[PDB]
């Protein structure tokens, strides 16, 4: 759960 960009991937 972690494909933003390297974004807030907390899910």
């Amino acid at each position: 759960c972690h494909w933003l960009r390297g974004d807030m991937r907390r899910c």
